[PDB]
C-alpha cells in the first residue's frame, strides 16, 4: 500500500478530482487507464 505520495495519476479523474489525489497507492508512474482502479 504505497500511497504516501502526491497523486501522480495522469488521468482526468485524479489530475482534477482532488478527493482522491492524496491517498492512492499509485506508484508515481501510473500512466495507463486499465491500471487505475483507484478511488482514493
Ligand atoms: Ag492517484
Ligand atoms: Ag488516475
Ligand atoms: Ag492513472
Ligand atoms: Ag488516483
Ligand atoms: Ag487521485
Ligand atoms: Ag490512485
Ligand atoms: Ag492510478
Amino acid at each position: 500500500q504505497n500511497e504516501g505520495h502526491e497523486c501522480q495519476c495522469q488521468c482526468g479523474s485524479c489530475k482534477n478530482n482532488e478527493q482522491c489525489q492524496k491517498s492512492c497507492s499509485c506508484p508515481t508512474g501510473c500512466n495507463s487507464d486499465d491500471k487505475c482502479p483507484c478511488g482514493n
